[PDB]
């Protein structure tokens, strides 16, 4: 019955939008193990851009989140079918291409993002008042 | 066996320092129910000062934290012995006076703060780079 879900991301400056996404992946099936992958500082910088928190800070915050069962930190930047076999992952859960092969296989579970809740935007709140 | 712990605070812009505190209160005894009280916007402003997130935003974030079993939102600003009886609270868990009466009664459990991890300070990080 237990379904293994893998959700990777930068998880920089974790906010409610991030945690609703993790809650969503956790609840994709009735009995799950949610594995979260945290990307490395170097690869995030090289491919995405500026990260505020280090790998260790981003990883420690996630350990406090109710929905997170296991953590791979750091995690590979690109998911491969080897990786899926290595960790016995049944579905990859991410927002939406690079995930075509997963959707083709029956193993992609779309999860949704929440905007405006970002730590970035809460400073703007502090500031559109100054 | 189950021990009811009450930890109140503003929980504005929840960071790792906040979550380590909640983890600490949760683990005060082997079997606990951790109740978290979230203070109102008006009373925080009036007694503490400027709050960034609303009551509802601060409360929703806490629902995602592994250690939080129950939430009182909003919560009273001052704990009273009536309140303790009302919720069957065995210990109040807070950092450290206003908690003398609790310590006198055997019902105060000190928890520790973590500095420098504050959302405030992570902007300074972004900025001591500009
Ligand atoms: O959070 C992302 O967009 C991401 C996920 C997996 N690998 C790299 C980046
Ligand atoms: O977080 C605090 O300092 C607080 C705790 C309980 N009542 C008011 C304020």
């Amino acid at each position: 019955k237990n379904v293994v879900i893998y959700a990777d991301g930068v998880y920089d400056m974790l906010h409610l939008g991030h945690m609703k996404q993790l809650e969503q992946a956790k609840k994709l099936f009735e009995n799950t193990t949610l594995i979260v992958g945290v990307t490395s500082d170097n690869e995030t910088k090289l491919f995405k851009g500026q990260v505020v928190q280090t790998l260790e800070e981003r990883t420690e915050t996630l350990k406090h989140i109710r929905w997170v069962d296991e953590i791979i930190s750091p995690c590979p930047w690109v998911v491969t079918p080897e990786f899926l076999e290595k960790y016995k992952i049944d579905y990859v859960a991410h927002d939406d291409d690079i995930y075509a092969w997963l959707k083709r296989a029956g193993k992609f579970k779309a999860t949704q993002r929440t905007e405006g809740v970002s730590t970035t935007d809460l400073i703007v709140r502090i500031l559109k008042n100054y």
